[PDB]
């Protein structure tokens, strides 16, 4: 089947909304996290952290805050993998 949830109620700040709006309308991970394509693991994580807290399901009860948080992960986690310049293992 398919999962579905109703979020009739929506209470949050501009910052949050703006986040979920950008993520859902992001063309890449850099845009989501809000960093440059030439940043380091420390950077990507920094942006992912600050954001995560904002999109966190414990801070943002928004109906989209959930989806947003999910995107971030796929973004950061992915980017990081690329961050690696040389193949450590193999």
């Amino acid at each position: 089947g398919s999962s579905g949830s109703s979020g009739s109620s929506a209470s949050f700040t501009k910052e949050q909304a703006d986040a979920i709006r950008r993520i859902r309308n992001s063309k890449d991970s850099w845009d989501m996290l809000g960093v440059k394509p030439g940043a380091s693991r420390d950077e990507v994580n920094k942006a992912y952290r600050k954001l995560a807290v904002l999109l966190h399901p414990d801070k943002c009860v928004a109906p989209g805050s959930e989806d947003a948080f999910k995107a971030v992960v796929n973004a950061r986690t992915a980017l990081l993998k690329n961050i690696k310049s040389g193949p450590s293992s193999g």
